[PDB]
């Protein structure tokens, strides 16, 4: 299977550095050279989660007219979602008025990629002819405005895709996808739970442990690239454009350098638009297609890494619809 | 692909219907009547959905030592997941020292069955050799108590498969899915959002209109089920097994006699767990396999429909390993 059609969307409302130097103890330095963020896109006051993915699904209609058709499954992938229940992918479904089963899918910041794995395996299984795979974020939501460690970090976002099958050449070549709960207490938001399995409590705002998110994103990205590329049948240089999870530029940065590859073969938002979390990817490949820096034929490598831990990475030839 | 392992766990302390007469506006015969609820299980204040799972998973190896054994992916159907990130098929992934990448899966009640068709999904199409799909809900902590009208209607609880390769003439036959987001406002529990896209204001705890879901319920359990038996390629003489949702007695007695069938072939355990969800099938399922209702070959129909709305069947040739 491959990747049919394409759209993403970001909240209108934009938010400068300058705006969180306004009233938290913060500089733009701190931040541009800490994360590499400049501006982030934060959802209206009544703008959520399946706002931003309906809008992020208009634009993928705007591109491609008549790309639902046919689409039997709707995933949302998100962390955010509007309700417990009903699911964010139902509402999808509703919206556009498919003939299609429904669900959000929950697994951090790849998220996205895993859902693509799974429209992978609804098309080729024939559980599905097409599948709507959605990354959808309203983080603003969830964020402590006050934790200066947060705040800067998190932008709003929708992306989404339509996966099917794609022509002889074309399409997903490999996925590498996993998860590691040991350390969960690493990255988390309770719903239902005070604390994790090894005792670690929660509190009602989203917590990080940067330092050990750094080491990991660092080695995960890199190995899962690889490995990826590696079981994809391909090598470093077969790969036209890197497409990482915009979280932090030094982390694209470290890992980029761990592979020996220029600037102009990695794609970057993070600057623009903050990490948008599972629309973090979409929102990169819609720019990158729009550029022409992927086009039709060419080898594209997504990999992400997130709370969990979770992490995965994937290979596609681009284009064969 | 088919089901390897199975495994189930309900909560010790037990909650009767005149435990709730000691403290509620209703008596024993207007529930059971109602519903057919006489008694449900409710977790420990220190348990959560994780450790409902856990226990399912505990006891899927207690009867089958060596299941998660090639197991390469967990799947948590639930909606009441501990935290939003991390999501607790992470934290089981962790607990058993798997290795292999997780997700939580969100479509209401039928959740377990969407779970079951993914991970057929990710088997045949080779991105998984086994996964393990568990269907947990720790209801009772959602629950508003004060509520005479849905505090009665649940149990918590958790079950637990292993998905993977079986001999040929056993498996899964034929899987139904689908989904209506435009009955959000029928049953729902907000997490992110103040309203559903249609603007039904969403209370702070769940609401649930009960006239309608009942409707929807009888009626889509009867088409989902000839449709999946349909799909498979029988007809409803050769199941053995009929195994629904346990969210209510009369909808369970109305879609009964709806196919003519009798008591003897249909799976209920409604009475004494009230409705848990996503894992009310695999908790009936275990029953009926060891009270020898279900052997191998039996041709078994498993049938969900919940929050979304959602809906969901499959049909199902037990045994195989």
């Amino acid at each position: 299977s491959g990747i049919l059609a394409l759209g993403a969307y970001v909240p209108e409302r934009v938010m400068t550095n300058a705006d969180f130097e306004a009233y938290l103890d913060t500089s733009d330095e701190w931040i541009v050279t800490r994360t590499g963020i400049k501006e982030r896109r934060v959802a209206a006051e009544d703008e959520y989660t399946s706002d931003l993915a309906f809008k992020a699904v208009e634009d993928l209609l705007r591109r491609h007219p008549g790309a639902l058709e046919g689409v039997d499954a709707v995933i949302v992938a998100t962390n955010t979602p509007d309700a417990l229940f009903p699911d964010t992918a139902a509402l999808v479904q509703a919206r556009f008025g498919l003939k299609a089963f429904a669900y959000d899918l929950l697994a951090g910041c790849p998220g996205w990629i895993y859902a693509l794995a799974q429209a992978h395996a609804l098309v080729e299984a024939g559980l599905a002819q097409k599948v709507l795979a959605v990354g959808a974020e309203a983080l603003s939501k969830i964020i402590d405005w006050n934790d200066r460690a947060t705040a800067v970090l998190f932008g709003d976002g929708g992306g989404a895709a339509v996966v099917g099958k794609v022509r002889e050449g074309y399409g997903f070549r490999s996925f590498v996808l996993g998860a590691d709960g040991t350390g969960a207490k690493e990255l988390y938001h309770a719903c239902v739970a005070p604390r994790l399995p090894d005792g670690t409590s929660m509190k009602n705002r989203l917590y990080m442990n940067g330092r050990e998110v750094f080491k990991f994103a660092v080695r995960v990205m890199n190995t899962a690239t690889l490995e990826a590329i590696e079981k994809a049948g391909l090598t470093p240089e077969d790969i036209r454009l890197f497409v990482p999870h915009q979280a932090n530029l030094r982390i694209i940065d470290a890992a980029r350098e761990r592979l020996g590859l220029p600037w102009e073969r990695v794609a970057v938002n993070v600057d623009r638009y903050g990490n948008t979390s599972t629309a973090s990817i979409p929102l990169a490949l819609k720019e990158a297609v729009d550029a022409g820096r992927i086009r039709e034929g060419d080898h594209v490598l997504l990999v992400s890494f997130g709370a969990g831990l979770t992490w995965a990475a994937a290979v596609l030839t681009w284009g064969g619809a």
